[PDB]
Parts: structure tokens; C-alpha cells; sequence
């Protein structure tokens, strides 16, 4: 099994018995793909214990996969368990149970849904600042990832549920522990990478990285709220969708998909972006200049004075380059294919190293430096869409990027109308990343607040 | 493997391929066993999947497994998994080991070291007439488990670590979280007893029983408190006891031991105790009565005091016959032997139905009835010890059992001096055992409060 990548022509580490070139992992994904982005070229493979993993950074190549021939071809992800009934999750799910639910899903999450979700959003944002504010008439450094994750936490459950809830002065409150509660690199997947014919022996034993709590208390949570808006945000979307249509407990799926996409990934872009700014105090100013001319008297954004910002989509996209959550993008080859004159057999992972491929020096020039100017109009055009992929390509993409993006700019607007972060004697510079398997920092981000 | 009891000439109910009589848990262990003991007489046998366990109902053969035969023979219990570091725990360990803890964990359990315990135990009742008191000021009923829980939970973190706090009043504290968080006819253990060869599987994905959060808290909690009193409760009474030694993570698990032994338990006897007292008000009346004699003025019991009464020891023991906690107790027989006459080979557990054999219409009259008077000092001599064993016996019975009956006793005796307990409306009469593997109320035990 171990043959393939030798057999096709494809250069790569040499594997050990059962644990492939796992043991490579032990710098986490982001370094390893750099190095074999290094030694390697441009198409190199490695296996994940028995699995093959194709790596691919030709744009023309990425297009073909993410886009041209993902229906045909390149469709669902690698394989994920154990999940339970978590099956039926969009991101999960596979062929044309996906298809079917991306379409039931996809008017959610247009621009019109999106400018209705604005005045809900922009009332958590001045939850936001009361909480700094407290912290910031204190003295004591603030930790950005539970401040933000508050809020985040607070967007979460009213776009998609309707529950109103201040997180970081209620902890103990009906929902917010269950919603508060994965490591590709701890003692358990590494586990599964090796022994992935052992996901099958828990999935008849209902045992689920999902914990079966946390699902069953949004599983009756939601079948309560289901049956009371009926008769007298997200939930109500996919409700009036079912009305080939949505289920019940596929529509709890989704929910919990939602809640984990909009609360980590939210609150822990927020804190790359605070570091950054922080440790770059011009493109801090520059950016208070930008939204004070657009709100002033500290006006409060609308859904089209966000988009009106162009300094502010410089910052966010600049440090989604630097800091790519996803880190990789993946599709499972199922069918023998020849795109861009190379062949795939069946069943190899093909996988896009995005993290490698946003610090390549053979695109961007400094590319360790957070320099927000490359996404300035003059030069937004000489980028390469397949090359710079934080929402990933193609029918398959992030179908929450604009909400995402939404929902994080209105956070930055009104957090730096009010507030100025500079570096703490305990703020960690230069910010290491988890050498694990997350796209986190080494040390959590601690800061100093101060009010304008 | 099914045709064991078929040769020893063993009665028993019929065994299905690969599940054994596992179906027949259906009505929960408790009244399973009851109609084996009354289909089958003295002794028989049934299959938990493949494993022979043989139930003995002679007071005779108990003592010989218990005591006379425990050290050479039936020493452990049955195998249970998965446990990962929880496997130096002095419940879960085997031979040698058990013994080395079990001796270095004894003198903890002694009647002086429990004399010391009483003044702070003395404490925590207080704190829990005022949480009745605002319940019983209010009118709304109580959910015993509730406030019993809180209690519990109170008790436990101070006399195993020192910790104090007001649960009831702070449920999202540093420790009270973790402190409160097994169904063995859940999907799991049936799992389990059907592919016991799947626990090798998870041992080696340190995949555990023991959420690996809640023990990761208190490992590192524990190392804490060791590193803080050194230099400056059973935490430290086991501190003391390693100056063969006790370990440091040896010291953790029984800790973890401690904490649900005192916490489900404790607070769970208490509520089957305020559902009889309050379905049996003239047996209440006579217990306030016992306290103010022995503690006129509402006087604080004291450790002597607390034995003084023996209407309340009569009470307690009634209450542990019709719900034993434990249900069955267990050894795994490791020899071949002959124990009273009879063949037992090795590998077979052997399994006393203590539930059945409290309720046995052939030892008590009218079993299912609450008649305390059993254990007056007139009719206390007429009981078989190994009839009615709510606490096991011999070598490994409950090390706990006198720490149980002091820290139960306590609590009674301050909230019988200060509260009436009714029926309510929604209290279920009679109360329905839980179907599932714990010995454990249906509904929760919900009651009304009043001030004397
Ligand atoms: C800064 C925020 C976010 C980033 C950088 C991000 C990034 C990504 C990436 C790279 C993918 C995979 C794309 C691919 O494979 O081509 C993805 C998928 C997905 N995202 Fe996000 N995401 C973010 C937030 C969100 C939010 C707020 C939601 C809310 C619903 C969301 C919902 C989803 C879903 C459902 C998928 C799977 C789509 C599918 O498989 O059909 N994401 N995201
Ligand atoms: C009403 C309260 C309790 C009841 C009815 C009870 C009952 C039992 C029973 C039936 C056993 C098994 C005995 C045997 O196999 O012969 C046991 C064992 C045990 N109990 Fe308790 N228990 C109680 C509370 C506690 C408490 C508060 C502790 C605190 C340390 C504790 C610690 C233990 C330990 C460590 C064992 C295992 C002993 C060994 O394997 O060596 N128990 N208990
Ligand atoms: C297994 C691997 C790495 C080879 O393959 C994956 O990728 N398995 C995905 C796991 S199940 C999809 C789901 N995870 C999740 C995680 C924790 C709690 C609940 C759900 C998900 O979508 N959460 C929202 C999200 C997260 C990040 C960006 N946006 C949206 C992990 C995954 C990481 N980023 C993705 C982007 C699209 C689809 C899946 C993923
Ligand atoms: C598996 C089976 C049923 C065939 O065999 C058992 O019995 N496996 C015991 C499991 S591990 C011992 C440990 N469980 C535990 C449970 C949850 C969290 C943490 C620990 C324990 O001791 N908790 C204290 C206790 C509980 C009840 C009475 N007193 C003391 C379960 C068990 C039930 N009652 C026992 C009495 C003695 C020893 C073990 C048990």
C-alpha cells in the first residue's frame, strides 16, 4: 500500500510501516508542508498510516480540483468519524446527501439574509465594549479568545436560535456551557490516522467526537424551540425551507455545524487580527482614521458602511493569509482522473496546503511580514485566487464566508471606535503557533486595553 | 462458552448466541435477579455475552467468597474498562496492588480519623438548612438530589481536599463544574459486555470512562494542592502515608474514587431515606423526636451523640435494605475450587443479588413494606450479615462504610431538627425504580418543605 506514490512518479518522505510519515507531523501540519513544499516542488505525496495524501500547488491544477471536476470527481472531504448521527452535517456529508443539503442551506446565507441579520449583530458588538470597557477601567491585561469568544459565542445562539445571552457575565447559564464544550494531533486521531478501521467499531458502539451530551441537549433544545415559534436567524431559515426537504434531526445537525464554524473559527480570527494590529500600531491607526471618516461621531456601521471600508477587507484578508485556519483544503479523488496531465487513482486524498502556499515566497514577497497593503486595490488584482484560499474554492467553499466576514468586520468597528490594544509585557512576540494540530497560538493572546 | 452451567449441572435461563441472557436486563438487574432467584432457587447461572457468571444465595457460600476464601480466591471484581490511569484506583485494582492501597489507604477510614471529620462536617449542614430554608420560604417543592447533591458535593471537596464551597450557591465555581460530571445498560457497557474484547481496543487510544477533562483538572489540581500545603483530609491523610510508598498519580485515582463514592452515593441514599420518611410520617415523627431528646435545644450532634441514637441507625439500615445502592456484589473467581459442595472453574465471576435478597419474602416479612423496626435491638440479632449486606463484606467490603453512615447521619440529624418533609402532588407514590443499570428513582424525588 505504501508503493502507490513511488509506482506513479511522485516524489515524497519515506513512509514507515503503519504510521506512514505521521511521525512528520510532530512540528504540526503548518511546518511539514512547508518543508515538503521545500524539498519537494510542486506535486509531492506522503500517507497519513495506509492513506495516500497528494499534495497539489499548481493554480491551474487547484481550479480543476476545487471547481471544474468537483461534482464528477472531487466531492466530499477525507472521510471523518466517528460522527454518529452528526452524518448528515453539511460539511460532513457526502455526494448527493450533500448536494441536497447545500442547496437547502445555501439561501441562508445570501446578501439579503445577511443585511437582515445586521441590526442583531450590531446589538452584541456594545455588549462587547461594556465588557472591555470593565477590563479596561480595571488595568489588567484582557485575553482576546475569551472576550471575543463571548461575543462570538453571543452572535452564535441569537443568529441562530434566538437565545440572548451576556456569556462572559452569565458562564452558568442554560445553554452557554453545553455550546462551549479538534486537536488532529492529540492522543486520539493519530490514533485514528493508524488505526482507521477502528472508526467503524466505535460507530456501532454510538461513541462520537461529538459528545453525547452537548448533542442531546441541542438535539430536545432545538425540538422545543421547533415546536413554539410554531405557531406564534438560522433555525427559522431551515424551518421555513422543510415547509428531498429537510428532516428534524437533520436540521439539529446543521445547527450544531454552525455553532462550532461561528464560534472558534470567529473568535480566534478576531485575535489573530488583534495581535497584528497590535504589533503594528500604524495599521492600527490608519484603520481608527478609515472608520471614524466613514461613522463619524462613532456612527454605527450598516450593512453597507462595512463594505464600504477597504482598509478594513485589507486587514481581515491579510491576516487570514498569515493565519488560514484550515491550514489544508481537502477532496476525495473517486474516479481514476487525468487533470492537468497527471494521473490520480481512485481513492488518494488530494490535498491543497494552504498554510504553505500563503507564506510561499515564490508569490508573496516577505511573506512571514503582515503587510496589509497587498490587498490595496492597485495590487488586489496581481493575486491569484487559487494560490490565497481562506474560504477555500469552488461549489464546495465556505458557505459562510460572508457571514463570517460580516459578522468579524462589525466587530472591529466598533471595537476600535472605542478602544486602542497594545502590547502587554506578557503578550507573546513573535506569536508561535500551536505546534499541534490546530491553527492557534502557542500562548493565548494577552493584551492592553485602553479607552478613547 | 454457552454450555458451562449446562455441564455443572447449574440451572439457568436460556442463552442467546453472542448476547448471552443480556436481553433479559431488559426490566434492569434488579428484577432480573429476583425472578432468577425465584424461577431457579439457591443457585444459578447466566451469560453476560460470553462470561459464565453464577449468582449464590447461601448465606454460607457468601462468607466463604467474601471472607473465608477472598485473599486465595475471589479477590477482584469483574474486569472493567476502559480505565486508563484509573486503573490504581483501589476499587478497580487486582491482588497485590489492591491489597498494597488498600492497606495504605485503611487508617484514612479509622473511627479516629473520623472523629476529627465530624466538627467540619458539623459545617456544611448548616449551610444546608439555609438553601432548604429558602426553598421552604418560598413554597415551590424540592428536588432532593438537588439539594442532597449539593450537600454531598460540599462535604467531599472538604474532606478530601480542603476546598469550600457553597455548590447550591455557585454552580459555576473552579472545582463544583468538573466535580459533578455509570448507566450499565446504556448503549455503552451493553457494548461493552457484548464485544469485551473492543476495551483492549480503547485502552490503547487512552479513550476512558473517566472523561479525559474532569481527570485531567484534578491530576493537575491535585498537584497543586501537594505543592501548596508542602510545605504550610483524606488528600492529606494519603500524603502523609507516602513519607511500596503511595505514588503521586496512584494518589490522584483515589481521590477520583473519593469524590463519586461520597458524592452519587451519599446524596442518593439520602433521598431514598426523605422519600420513606416522608411516605411514612409517624416514622418521622419518631426520629424528631430520638434528636431533641438526645440534642435538646436543637443541640449539634456530636460524633457520640450521633451514635447514641438508634431509631436513626434502624432508619438508615431499612432504607439501605429496600435500595442497596450496589445492587450485586462481585469477585472473579481466579482458582478452581469447591466452596460448600459445589464446583466453581476459573474465570467465572461469582455474583451475590444483594437486591433480591433484601427483598427475599424467605428472610423478611413483608419485604417491600418500610418497617425500620427490623433492626431494633430486639429483632438486630435475628439478621444474617450475609442476607443483608448494603456495604459488602469481609476483606474488600466498603472502606467507606463508617465514613457514610457518620457523613449521612449528620445531615439527617441537623435537617430533622429544623424541617417536616410532605408528599407533594408531584411526588411519585410509589416510587418506580429506574428500569435502567442504576439503582436509582424513575422520577426524582420532589417533596415539600416546612419550618418547624
Ligand atoms: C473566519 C471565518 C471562517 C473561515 C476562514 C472559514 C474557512 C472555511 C474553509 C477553508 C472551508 C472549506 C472550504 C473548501 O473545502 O473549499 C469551510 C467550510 C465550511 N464553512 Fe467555513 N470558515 C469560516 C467561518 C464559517 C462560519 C461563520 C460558518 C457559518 C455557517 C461556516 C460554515 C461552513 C460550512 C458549513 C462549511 C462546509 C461547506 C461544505 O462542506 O459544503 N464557516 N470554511
Ligand atoms: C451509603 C453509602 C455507601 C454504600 C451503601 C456503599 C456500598 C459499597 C459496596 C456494596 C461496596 C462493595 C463491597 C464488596 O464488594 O464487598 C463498596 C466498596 C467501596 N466503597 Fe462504598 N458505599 C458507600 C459509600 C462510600 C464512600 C462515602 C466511600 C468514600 C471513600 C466509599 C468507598 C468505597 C471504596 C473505595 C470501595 C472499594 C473497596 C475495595 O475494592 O477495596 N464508599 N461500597
Ligand atoms: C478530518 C479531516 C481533517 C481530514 O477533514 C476535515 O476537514 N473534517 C472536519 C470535521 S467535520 C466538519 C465540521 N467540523 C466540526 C468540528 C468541531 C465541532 C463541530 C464540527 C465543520 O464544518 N465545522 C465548521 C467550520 C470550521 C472551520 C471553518 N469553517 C467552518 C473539520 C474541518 C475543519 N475546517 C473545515 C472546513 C469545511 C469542512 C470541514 C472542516
Ligand atoms: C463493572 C462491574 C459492574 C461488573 O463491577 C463494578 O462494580 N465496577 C465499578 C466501576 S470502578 C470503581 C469505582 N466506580 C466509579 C464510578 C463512577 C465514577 C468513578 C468511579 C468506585 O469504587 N466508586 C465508589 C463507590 C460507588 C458505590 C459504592 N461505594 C463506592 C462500579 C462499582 C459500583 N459499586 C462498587 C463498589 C465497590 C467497587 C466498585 C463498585
Amino acid at each position: 500500500s505504501h508503493g502507490l506514490f513511488k509506482k506513479l512518479g511522485i516524489p515524497g518522505p519515506t513512509p514507515l510501516p503503519f504510521l506512514g510519515n505521521i511521525l512528520s507531523y510532530h512540528k504540526g501540519f503548518c511546518m511539514f508542508d512547508m518543508e515538503c513544499h521545500k524539498k519537494y516542488g510542486k506535486v509531492w505525496g506522503f500517507y497519513d498510516g495506509q492513506q495516500p495524501v497528494l499534495a497539489i500547488t499548481d493554480p491551474d491544477m487547484i481550479k480543476t480540483v476545487l471547481v471544474k471536476e468537483c461534482y464528477s470527481v472531487f466531492t466530499n472531504r477525507r472521510p471523518f468519524g466517528p460522527v454518529g448521527f452528526m452524518k448528515s452535517a453539511i460539511s460532513i456529508a457526502e455526494d448527493e446527501e450533500w448536494k441536497r443539503l447545500r442547496s437547502l442551506l445555501s439561501p441562508t446565507f445570501t446578501s439579503g439574509k445577511l443585511k437582515e441579520m445586521v441590526p442583531i449583530i450590531a446589538q452584541y458588538g456594545d455588549v462587547l465594549v461594556r465588557n472591555l470597557r470593565r477590563e479596561a477601567e480595571t488595568g489588567k491585561p484582557v485575553t482576546l479568545k475569551d472576550v471575543f469568544g463571548a461575543y462570538s459565542m453571543d452572535v452564535i445562539t441569537s443568529t441562530s436560535f434566538g437565545v440572548n445571552i451576556d456569556s462572559l457575565n452569565n458562564p452558568q447559564d442554560p445553554f452557554v456551557e453545553n455550546t462551549k464544550k479538534f486537536d488532529f494531533l492529540d492522543p486520539f486521531f493519530l490514533s485514528i490516522t493508524v488505526f482507521p478501521f477502528l472508526i467503524p467499531i466505535l460507530e456501532v458502539l454510538n461513541i462520537c467526537v461529538f459528545p453525547r451530551e452537548v448533542t442531546n441537549f441541542l438535539r430536545k433544545s432545538v425540538k422545543r424551540m421547533k415546536e413554539s415559534r410554531l405557531e406564534d436567524d438560522f433555525l427559522q431559515l431551515m424551518i421555513d425551507s422543510q415547509n428531498k426537504a429537510l428532516s428534524d434531526l437533520e436540521l439539529v445537525a446543521q445547527s450544531i455545524i454552525f455553532i462550532f464554524a461561528g464560534y472558534e473559527t470567529t473568535s480566534s480570527v478576531l485575535s489573530f487580527i488583534m495581535y497584528e494590529l497590535a504589533t503594528h500600531p500604524d495599521v492600527q491607526q490608519k484603520l481608527q482614521e478609515e472608520i471614524d471618516a466613514v461613522l463619524p461621531n462613532k456612527a454605527p456601521p450598516t450593512y453597507d458602511t462595512v463594505l464600504q471600508m477597504e482598509y478594513l477587507d485589507m486587514v481581515v484578508n491579510e491576516t487570514l493569509r498569515l493565519f488560514p485556519i484550515a491550514m489544508r483544503l481537502e477532496r476525495v479523488c473517486k474516479k481514476d482522473v487525468e487533470i492537468n496531465g497527471m494521473f490520480i487513482p481512485k481513492g488518494v486524498v488530494v490535498m491543497i496546503p494552504s498554510y504553505a502556499l500563503h507564506r510561499d515566497p515564490k508569490y508573496w514577497t516577505e511573506p512571514e511580514k503582515f503587510l496589509p497593503e497587498r490587498f490595496s486595490k492597485k495590487n488586489k488584482d496581481n493575486i491569484d485566487p487559487y494560490i490565497y484560499t481562506p474560504f477555500g474554492s469552488g461549489p464546495r467553499n465556505c458557505i459562510g464566508m460572508r457571514f463570517a466576514l460580516m459578522n468579524m468586520k462589525l466587530a472591529l468597528i466598533r471595537v476600535l471606535q472605542n478602544f486602542s490594544f497594545k502590547p502587554c509585557k506578557e503578550t507573546q512576540i513573535p506569536l508561535k503557533l500551536s505546534l499541534g494540530g490546530l491553527l492557534q497560538p502557542e500562548k493565548p493572546v494577552v493584551l492592553k486595553v485602553e479607552s478613547r
